[PDB]
């Protein structure tokens, strides 16, 4: 019946326990079913410097225990080794020791079903790499944890929707490294998200790499060589996908209704027409066990507490993972 | 007084019946404008009752032309054999008046008998039939205007675009992309701004890579380079800015134009807030508009092609000449 969101605190030097508090202090998360991952002593010695706002915080071992009411945050409490050690904004391995455990525990409580669904707060892959835990990231670290090889970067809004082949490359980098097999598994990926969050037979349309596919009313080489044996292979196995579409015309389409998601190619593919619109900004990482959710800020250490960091973006990230739940 | 030039293009294509239906809206009706086309086969198109009717006008100079409502002027750029003409066929004469009317337009608009060329879309295999060996209808105009630099714009009133490649693949611009070239293109969008009336034009240059960059060399390698140039002649040039924000903050106001790298780039924006099917190229001496259709050869002389785009073309040249 009911679903819970956990939510991560990610680097306690950086802004993810102040975003976080302040999150849930607004409606519609204040006393919902949610349970933060984090250090029980920093969330309080926070409060205490008025940094974070007043708030009753409830320690529980298990997520069944909490009681949920507005005014209280309920917490599983993974220790930061030194609580009054922690400086705001500065590289620490027990704080990037601390992100990787709530992270680490967050996976295993969605294992075993006691929560639906992470929001994730920022951490710091620097300190992750100095308390000895060697990820390239966030993200992998959550896929290694969970033993996804195969997830995809997903913008999800009411009119436009859209995954991606790649993320955060360089374009020669993109354009060399792209395969058939990639292309295959993120279709696969926006197949079964969109069941997930109940779109039961749902369009997807492919974009091209090249502009308007290709040149002269044929498709160009990455098209024909990579893009339609993905988009054909996955016809034959029951997926409503098209394309091939020209960049240019294709998120116009599926925002106009045409399509329930777009699969982009590249970084900047997807997010020029999502920011281009009314993106707020956060973002679904697709093809994980569970959704998880978390906003494109980092850890923001040089205003890292000191009450300036907005808390938007953290909230719109736990009401998604709730919606998606 | 500013005076605009409209090219036939390829006569057996869609170039002919459009211009003739452009011409009939308001706004174009009347307005200063001086077709360079055959006469005689306008005057078979109007036979054959494709069109509304007007009147057509034979002169010589641009300076005979007297402009009324329902009168077009044209410059008689005659067809060999005019009542050989079938439509949509390639034909060698045909391809070779496509060629003599851009020619001859090129020719009023380097001497400042016109101040704007629009033209009207020509056939690349009749062209070369001709005997004349160019690209297509852009490079054409480079070669007869002697610049060896141009660039095509978007333009409308809350975002503008120029951009350093279009239509080619994304492997053939990465590969042909150099720091000479982007320094061109900024130049070009100062210039060509300044020409609309922003006396001190802010330009903003889109990156290649996500955020402009850690990911790829291009941003300090080919576009920093290019910028610190441009910005040690006097410009007003920002960047290299994310290409996911970049052409918000223009559309928003920050800035005048943006320089896309590449065609998605650049068309992403603009069509997905509702604006066709034109272009300016930039960097001739004069201005030049078009759009994006081809001679359609399959409907041409029928009736059923769009004029819209050609229109808004027209009204476009006349707007910025």
């Amino acid at each position: 019946e009911t679903k819970t969101v956990a939510i991560t605190m990610g680097d306690p030097a950086g802004i993810g326990p102040e975003i976080i508090v302040k999150a849930l202090s607004e409606d519609g998360l204040n006393g919902a079913p949610l349970v933060v991952i984090g250090c029980l002593a920093t969330l309080k010695r926070l409060q205490a410097k008025g940094i974070t706002p007043n708030v009753e915080l409830r320690a529980i071992e298990r997520v069944a225990e909490a009681r949920f009411a507005p005014g209280i945050i309920h917490v599983i409490d993974e220790p930061l080794a030194q609580p009054e050690a922690l400086e705001a904004g500065k590289v620490q391995a027990q704080a990037g020791d601390l992100a990787y455990r709530c992270v680490k525990r967050a996976t295993e409580l969605a294992l075993r079903g006691d929560v639906q669904a992470i929001a994730t707060a920022p951490l710091n892959k620097e300190a992750l790499h100095l308390a000895g835990h060697n990820y390239p990231g966030h993200t992998e670290l959550l896929a290694t944890l969970t033993h996804s090889r195969d997830y995809a970067m997903v913008l999800y809004t009411d009119k436009l929707k859209v995954i991606h082949v790649s993320t955060h490359i360089a374009l020669r980098k993109f354009l060399d490294t792209l395969s058939t097999a990639r292309v295959e598994t993120v279709i696969g990926i926006a197949d079964t998200f969109l069941k997930r969050v109940g779109y039961v037979k749902p369009r997807i349309a492919v974009a091209g790499v090249n502009p308007h596919a290709g040149e002269n009313g044929l498709f160009g080489d990455e098209e024909t060589r990579i893009l339609t044996p993905a988009i054909t292979d996955a016809r034959a196995k029951g997926m409503d996908v098209y394309g091939p579409c020209p960049p240019d015309t294709v998120f116009l389409q599926a925002y106009e209704g045409q399509y329930d998601m777009v699969v982009a190619m590249y970084h900047d593919q997807g997010h020029i027409p999502l920011k281009l619109l009314g993106y707020d900004g956060v973002n679904i990482t697709a093809g994980l066990p569970f959704i998880r959710t978390s906003a494109d800020h980092g850890t923001a250490f040089d205003i890292a507490w000191t009450g300036k960091a907005k808390s938007e973006s953290m909230a719109v990230s736990i009401k998604l993972a709730m919606q998606l739940a």
